[PDB]
């Protein structure tokens, strides 16, 4: 998968 990493990057954007 990859989305678990993408949600962590979006989490930094608030």
């Amino acid at each position: 998968g990859l989305f678990d990493i993408v949600k962590k990057v979006v989490g930094a954007l608030g």
